[PDB]
């Protein structure tokens, strides 16, 4: 693992990487401290996912966004990182209940080990914790995080009420773009970046988050649990039709009637899920989804290009390549 | 059928006072209605489902009555506080109905019966964002109070579902749980009502203490209502605690009795009960148990404590209405 690599992204320079690595570690320490302040009745459920792993993509994105401003190591950037990751963690607790996930980060899901009730409450406690933490940053950050969480939940809700491509693109911008947008906005604000750099990092975050979710939906089909830390074909199993599945479902082919039959609702038979994965992996619809993913990567590169010629810009460019190429 | 608003079920005192209080609670309602209707269309059905079905609006009334202690009871900030408290309450009902597998709330299908657990989970999560954005209007002190209050409420819910291996008396553990899951939020209603009405530091602390005691009484009443009320009285199905395996105060005292009726109840309550005839039998035994009398004695002790708490407030109409609200807390049948 190269010394220039932090949370899977080659940042290109070992001293810059060490600084970003330290920034991501400070976020981890503030979260670890806040989770361990909880009542003993909360502690085990709260540590369950936190200690299992996770890429810390959102702390990395926050810290890289803060590298654009003149105070990237500001205490307030660490608080912003911790707020974003706390919200992210809260959403995994609820999302794994909603998707009936048995595995998360290569271990039993919070709901598999503790049950849905403990998982729902662990997620609610993390949202209270995020709320107390963001209060430290002032009223503008409080409003950004409340609005951000409203958007994220709107996306989750839009997905559940939900085969439309435009609806899917609104879902992923809401449920995944909004929070990475907020990470960029807050990393910019609390590093002392300019108003213009703050808006550019927010737009970048939103596009990166959209790309991130499309890659997640591809990972659902193309990755094995060894790389993803979760069960492939969860979207097939739950009847969530993501972009590769929507494009596969618009194909004509000797197996397309069979795939239409398999994906016509939730799939509770694991062998049928595996059969649907075989058909999806071979579908030209997968290449169509990957081409859309590349279009979002191109939009993100268009956004970040007008940041300054500073290590943070190169590091964001490498993060965009990681967002779309990662296997987990 | 579902219980009426608390403001319709108490003697508020003189007409000029009843006027002022009814209007205060209506302003809370009007602000919540507006805030719920600003959500994206995709949220709208689920966010309005429980709010429109009914609910007693106990917590708006508690906030408004707490504000009558202060010299600015009708301040816009009091209305905001009342809406924030009820928005948090509403969020907890969406999650609690999922966790308790409740099919009925406020005389309607629960949000989870209507749309499934996922819609209810997300409607609850959204309401937290709404409450958060509203309380931001009141400043950082209020933001912190609501964060800590929600954290405590959630801790109480977790403590109920997890149980404990600590050396605690079951009644002692029960009282700690209900103080967290129900007391914290009514205490916060007293605190914010006192704060934003300009009440003294001592009055603010007293109202917070009063709300905590009233919330204990409120939850003991809720646990009795689960056994003793029919669905037309409570707006929900009796015997949910028996079905889910939650041992409430009447159940804890019922199981300390000796004899065959206790043996029969002990067998029925050994875990969750899914058979409707067994749930009815347990309810019959619980209604008849001296354990129910013991639970009502504790309810009466908390009513007396609440009367003692509110006696430290000034001799003003708000105080007399808070006394009527204590009486309602323990006398209601939904
Ligand atoms: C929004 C999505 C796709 C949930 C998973 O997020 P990550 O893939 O960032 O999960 P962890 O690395 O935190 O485990
Ligand atoms: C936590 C969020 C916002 C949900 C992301 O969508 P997914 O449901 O596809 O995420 P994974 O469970 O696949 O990580
Ligand atoms: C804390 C508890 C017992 C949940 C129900 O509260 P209420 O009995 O006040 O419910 P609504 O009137 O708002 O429906
Ligand atoms: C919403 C909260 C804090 C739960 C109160 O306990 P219950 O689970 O007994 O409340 P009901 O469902 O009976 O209203
Ligand atoms: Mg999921
Ligand atoms: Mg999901
Ligand atoms: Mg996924
Ligand atoms: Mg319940
Ligand atoms: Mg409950
Ligand atoms: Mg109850």
């Amino acid at each position: 693992t190269p010394a220039t690599v932090v949370a899977g992204v080659d940042l290109g320079d070992a001293v810059f990487a060490a600084a970003v690595r330290a920034g991501v570690a400070r976020v981890e320490q503030l979260m670890d401290t806040e989770l361990r302040q909880a009542d003993e009745v909360m502690s085990d459920s709260l540590l369950h996912l936190f200690n299992a792993g996770g890429k810390r993509f959102r702390p990395l994105f926050t810290v890289l966004s803060a590298q654009i401003g003149p105070q990237p190591d500001a205490a307030a950037v660490t608080v912003a990182g911790a707020v974003i990751e706390m919200i992210h963690l809260a959403t995994l607790y609820h999302d794994d209940v909603m998707d009936e996930a048995q595995v998360r980060r290569g271990a039993p899901s919070a709901n598999a080990q503790w049950g849905n009730n403990v998982a729902i409450l662990a997620g609610d406690y993390l949202l209270a914790t995020a709320s107390r933490l963001v209060a430290r940053l002032g009223p503008e950050a409080v409003r950004i995080i409340a609005d951000t969480f409203a958007q994220l939940v709107t996306g989750q809700m839009r997905e559940t009420r939900g085969d439309s491509i435009e609806q899917y693109l609104k879902v992923v911008q809401e449920k995944t773009g909004s929070l990475i947008g907020a990470a960029g906005r807050l990393g910019g604000m609390f590093s002392g970046a300019t108003d213009e750099q703050v808006e550019r990092l927010s737009r970048l975050g939103g596009v990166v988050g959209t790309a991130f979710q499309i890659a997640d939906d591809i990972i659902d089909i193309d990755s094995e649990s060894d790389e993803s830390g979760k069960l492939p074909g969860t979207d097939v199993r739950e009847g969530v039709h993501t972009l590769p599945m929507l494009y596969a479902l618009r194909e004509s082919g000797p197996d397309c009637a069979r795939l239409r039959a398999l994906l016509n609702g939730p799939v509770d038979d694991d062998a049928e899920v595996r059969e649907a994965l075989t058909l999806l992996r071979a579908s030209p619809g997968m290449a169509r989804a990957k081409d859309v993913l590349a279009q979002y990567a191109a939009q993100a590169r268009h956004e970040l290009a007008l940041l300054p010629d500073v290590p943070g810009r190169r590091a964001l460019a490498a993060l965009v390549d990681y967002t779309v190429s990662r296997h987990g």
